[PDB]
C-alpha cells in the first residue's frame, strides 16, 4: 500500500533492482551534486574575468550551484536510503525505514534555480523592446507554476495517470511560454554585440532548448514506450540519467558559457 | 501514546499518521527552507562590494542570519524525517519515539538571534530624525526577545493545554505590535531625506516586513484556524510548516536583498 | 551503574527528562554552535573595519573551534537520551554514550587562552610587560581549566574531590581576574573617552560571563536534593553554559572590535 | 552467495573475508585519497595569483577537480567501511548487505568529470603549432568519456562476466591509446616556443601522465594479474585501493602542480 | 579473536574502559581535530603578514591543516563508534559493529604532513652549502619511510611484539636521518639573519626535537612500564599523539609565520 508514490517505489517494492540498476543510479545522483559543488567554486573563482555590471550573472550561477548541490545530495541519500539489499535473492528492494523514494527534493529545488537562471541571463544582454521588469516577472510566474504544478502531478505518476498528466499539461503550458520569452530575449540580447557575443547565444538557446526539454521527458520516462520497456528498473536509471544530465547542463553549463558571454562583453 | 507538552505535529503522526504526499511535501520545504538559506548567504558574501563602507554591516549581518538559519532550519528538517517513519502495512508515515519527538524548537531559537539582527540592519542603511539609535535598537532587541521567549513557551502546549498557548502567544503578539510600531517609525524617519528610488525601496521593505511577519502568528495558530475543524489534520501540518519557510525566506532573504540593493542605490 | 559521570545521566537513568526539558536543552545547545559559526563569518567579515586584526583573527579562530565542539555537545546530548513512548519521557540511552560536559571543558583549553591573550592585541599596556601578562594568562588559563575538568567527573560520585579541584580551580580564576584588570586599567590609559567606555563595558562583560561558568558547575548544587537537582537542574546548567559562551566569546570579540576602531 | 554483477570486492568479503589490516588499510588508504584531495584543493585556491592572469584557469580547473574527487573518494571511502563489518567469532571483517554492495563506480563517474578537465587544462598553459585548439579538445572529450563509459560498464562484469569485461576493457583501452597519442602530440608541439624551463616541465609531466594512467587498467586488471593465484583474494583488493589511490593522486594534484610550475615558468 | 589488532581493542575486549577513560580519550581526540581546523583560518588570515616568497610555507601550513582535521575527525569518530557503552557493568566494551579501533588513520595522515612540515621550512630559510632539492628528496624518502615502516609495525603492537619492535627500530634509523638533516638545516639557516631571527630558529629546533620525538613514545606506550598497560595506557597514547600533532604541525607553522615576519 504505497499510495501517492513515485514509481521507483513500485519498482522496488515488486521487482527490486539489480546491483547495476541500484548501483548506476546511486552514482550519476552523486556525480549530479559533485559536479554542482565544483561548478560552484568555478564561478566564485571566475568573478574577477568579468565587468562589475555582469558580475550579479556569475553570483546567480554561484547561488543556483549551492542550492542545487544540497538538493541533489539530499536526492541522492534519499535514493541510497530507500532501497536496500536483499542478500538471498541479490537485489535492491524497498526500504519503508529509509522513507519512501521522491523526486520532489529536485523538484523543489528547480523552484529556486528556474527563476534564478531565468533572470541571470538579464544581466548579461540588453533588451531593446521589451522591458527588464516585464520579462522577469513572466519568467518568474510562468517559472514558478510550472514547477508547481508539474511538482503535483508527478505525485500521480503511478496513482493516477489522469492527474498526472492533466497537471503535466498544465505545467507544459507554461513552459512553451517560458521558451517563447527565452527566444525572445536571446534575440533582443544579440542586437548590437560582436559577432563572437552572438555565437555565444545562439549556442545558448540551443542548451537551453535542448536541455529543458529533457526534463519533461523524464516526467513521462516511464511510459515512453508504453507496461513496455521502460516500465522497469532501465526506466528508472533512464530518468535519473536524464535528470542528472540536465542538471549539470541547464545550470553549470548554461552558466559557463553565460561567463563567456559576459567575457566577450568585458 | 503518551506525548505531553509536545506539537501538535506528533499527535497528528501519532494518530492518523501522514500521508506520502503530506509527508514528502514537510520533508521537502523544510528541506529548501535550509537550502535557501545557504544560498541567500554567497548572495550577501559576494555582493559586499556593491555598496560604500558605511553600509556593508548590513550585508555583514545578513550573512551571519543566513549561517544562523542555515544550520537551525537544517536541524528543523532532520527533526522532520527522523520523527516520523513509514509503515508498510497501512502507507502512512507515524510517530517514531526513538527519533525523538517532533518540536518547532530548534526554528523558534533560530529567531531568537536573527530578529535582533533584522530589525538591526536596517538602522545600518537609514539614518533617523526625531528618534536615537540606541533607543530604538534596544526597543527592538528588548521586544525581539520577549515576542520569541514568550512565544517560544506558548508554543508548547498549543495541544496539551491552549489556555497557556493562548495566553503566553497573546503576551508574545503584544510585543508583536511594539515592535511594528517601531519598525514602522522607522521607515517614515528613515524615508525623510533620502532619494526617490531608495524611497520607493523601503515602501516595498515595509510591506514585506509586514506580511512575512504576520504569518508567523499565522503558523502559530495554524491548527485551531477553522474550529477538530479542517485543519486540525495533517494538512494542517503541512500549511503550518510552508508558512513558516515562505516567511523565514522572505523575512530574512528577499528582505535581505532589498535592504543589500538599497544599500546600493546609495 | 554509572560510575565517575555528569548528573545529567543520574536524572536521565532514574526520572528522565520531560519534553520540555529534552527539547529546550536540545535547543538551546544548538543555538550554542549555532551562533558560533555565525560569529565566525562576522569576524571574517570584518577584518578591515592592521595591527589591531590579529583581534578578529583570534576571535575567529575561537569561533571555529567553539562551533566544533559545541556542535559535538548538541550531538552528545541528544544522542545520550531517547524518548520512552510508554512513559513519555526521555531516558538515558547506553548504546550513544553517557552524557558529559567534557566537551566544553576541552574548548575552554582552546577559547580561554585566545580570548584573554587577543586583548594585548587592541589595548596598549603601561608599565606591565606584554609577554609576561600572556605567560600568567596561559599557565592560569590551562590550570583553571584541567583542574575544573578533572573535578567534573566527580560532581556525583565524590563531593569532596569536586569541590577540591573545584576550588583550586577558581583559585586560577581570580588570578586570571586579577591579572584580566591589570590589563583593562593600563589600557584605559590614553584613550578617548569613547575607548575607556568600551573597557568598562568589556570589564563588566568578562566579569560577570566568565563567573557563570563556575555557577554552572554547581547548578546542580545551588538549592542544596533540592529545586536544582532535577531536569531543572540540567536546563538552568546548560542555558547557563551557552549563555557564558555567546558573552565570553562572541560580545567580547565583538566589543574587541569596537574598541580596535575607535582606536 | 548470489551478488550478481558485483565487483569482486564483496565476493572475497562473503566468503573468506577481510583480515585487520586488510580491512583497514583499505579504509585508511581511501580516507587518505579524500583527504589529499580536499589539501590540494586549497593549494590550488591559494596560489592562484602566483600565476599570470591569462594561466589561471588552469589553476582553477585543478581546484574544480579537486572538488569533484573529493567528495567522490569521500562517498567512495565510506562505501567501503559500510559494505563490511568485523566478525566477533572470527575477527574477519564480512560483507554486510545492509550497507549496500561496494562498487568503484563513484570512482569512475568521477573520472567522467575529472579526464576531461585535466585533459581540457593543459591547453591554457602551452600553445599549439600545427593541430587547432577544439580539435584536440574534442578529441580528449570524445575519447575520454567513452574511455570512462566503457571501462565504467566492463568493471561490472570483472567476475560476473569474464568476457564481457575483457571485450569492454579492450574497447575502453582503444579510445585510452588514442589519448595517450594525442596528448604527447600537444607535449610536443608545446615545448615548441617556450623556454628550457617550461620544456624541462612538460617532459616531466609526461612522464607523469603515462605512468599514473597506465595505472588505471592496472587495477582494473588487479585480481586477475596473478591467475585463482595470488592477487585473487584480499591482498588483489588492497593492490586496486592503493593503486587507484596512487594514480588519483598522482593524475590530478601532482600533475596540476607542475602544470602550476610551468604556469609560473611562462610569466 | 582480534588478530593483529591495537592494544586499544585488547583492552576494550576485556577489561573495558571506564567512563572517564572513554570520554576523555574521546574528548582529546575531539580536540585534536578542532585544534586543526582552528590552525588552517589561522594560517590563511594571516598569508599576507609576510613577504610575497615566503607565504609558501604559510599555504603549505593551511594545507597540513586540512589533510590533518580530516584525518583526526575520522580518528575520532573511529574511537566513539568503536566502543560502546555496557550498563550492567557502568564501562565501556568493543562494540564489533563500529570497527576495530586502529592508529593507522594517524599515520596515513603523517604520510602527507611529514613531507610537507620537512618541506615548508625551506621557504622561509635558506640554506649555505645544501641544495634546495637534495634536502627535500632526503626528507621525502626517509619521511616516507619512517611513516610506512611504523605504520607496519603498529599492527603488530600485541599480536607480535618481535615485528613490532623490529618495524620500530627500522623506523627509527629514518627518524635519525630526519634529525640530523633537520639540524643541518637549522645550522645553515641562522647563518645570515638577525639574532632575533636565530633565536626563533633555535626555539623551532628544539619544539621540532621534543615533538617528534613523541610520537615514537606513543608507538611503545602500552610497554613504558613493562602501569601502562591498560585503559591509562591508552589514555596516555592518545593525549601523546594530540599534544604532539598540535605542537609538531600548529606551533611549529606559527613559529615558521613568525620567523617569516622578523625577515620581512
Ligand atoms: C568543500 C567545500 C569547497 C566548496 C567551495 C567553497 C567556496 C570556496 C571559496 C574560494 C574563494 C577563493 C578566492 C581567492
Ligand atoms: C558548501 C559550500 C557553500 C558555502 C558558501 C561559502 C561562501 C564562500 C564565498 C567565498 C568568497 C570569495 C570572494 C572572491
Ligand atoms: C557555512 C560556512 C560559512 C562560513 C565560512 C565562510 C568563510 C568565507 C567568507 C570570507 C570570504 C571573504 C569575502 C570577501
Ligand atoms: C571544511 C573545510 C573547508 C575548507 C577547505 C578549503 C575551502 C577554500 C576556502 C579558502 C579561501 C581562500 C581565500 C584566500
Ligand atoms: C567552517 C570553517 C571554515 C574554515 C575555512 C574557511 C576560510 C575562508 C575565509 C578566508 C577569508 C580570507
Ligand atoms: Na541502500
Ligand atoms: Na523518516
Ligand atoms: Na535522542
Ligand atoms: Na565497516
Ligand atoms: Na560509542
Amino acid at each position: 500500500e504505497l499510495g501517492n508514490a513515485n514509481f521507483e517505489n513500485f519498482i522496488g517494492a515488486t521487482e527490486g533492482f539489480s546491483e547495476i540498476a541500484y548501483q548506476f543510479t546511486s552514482h550519476i545522483l552523486t556525480l549530479g551534486y559533485a559536479v554542482m559543488l565544483a561548478g560552484l567554486l568555478y564561478f566564485i573563482l571566475t568573478i574577477k574575468n568579468v565587468d562589475k555590471k555582469f558580475q550579479m550573472s556569475n553570483i546567480l550561477s554561484a547561488v543556483v550551484m549551492v542550492s542545487a548541490f544540497l538538493l541533489l545530495y539530499a536526492q541522492a541519500q534519499n535514493w541510497t536510503s530507500s532501497f536496500t539489499f536483499n542478500e538471498e535473492v541479490g537485489r535492491y528492494f524497498l526500504d519503508p525505514s529509509g522513507d519512501l523514494f521522491n523526486n520532489g527534493y529536485r523538484y523543489l529545488n528547480w523552484l529556486i534555480d528556474v527563476p534564478m537562471l531565468l533572470f541571470q541571463i538579464l544581466f548579461v544582454v540588453s533588451l531593446t523592446t521589451s522591458k527588464f521588469s516585464s520579462v522577469r516577472n513572466q519568467f518568474w510566474f510562468s517559472g514558478a507554476m510550472m514547477i508547481i504544478t508539474g511538482y503535483i502531478g508527478q505525485f500521480y505518476e503511478v496513482s493516477n495517470l489522469t492527474a498526472f498528466l492533466v497537471w503535466g499539461a498544465i505545467s507544459s503550458a507554461f513552459f512553451f511560454h517560458i521558451l517563447w520569452v527565452m527566444k525572445k530575449v536571446i534575440n533582443e540580447g544579440k542586437e548590437g554585440i560582436s559577432p563572437a557575443g552572438q555565437k555565444i547565444l545562439s549556442n545558448i538557446w540551443i542548451l537551453f532548448l535542448i536541455s529543458w526539454t529533457l526534463y519533461p521527458g523524464a516526467y513521462l520516462m516511464p511510459y515512453l514506450t508504453g507496461d513496455g520497456f521502460l516500465y522497469s528498473e532501465d526506466g528508472v536509471m533512464a530518468r535519473q540519467l536524464v535528470y542528472t544530465i540536465a542538471d549539470v547542463s541547464s545550470k553549470v553549463i548554461y552558466g559557463v558559457l553565460l561567463g563567456n558571454l559576459a567575457i566577450t562583453l568585458s
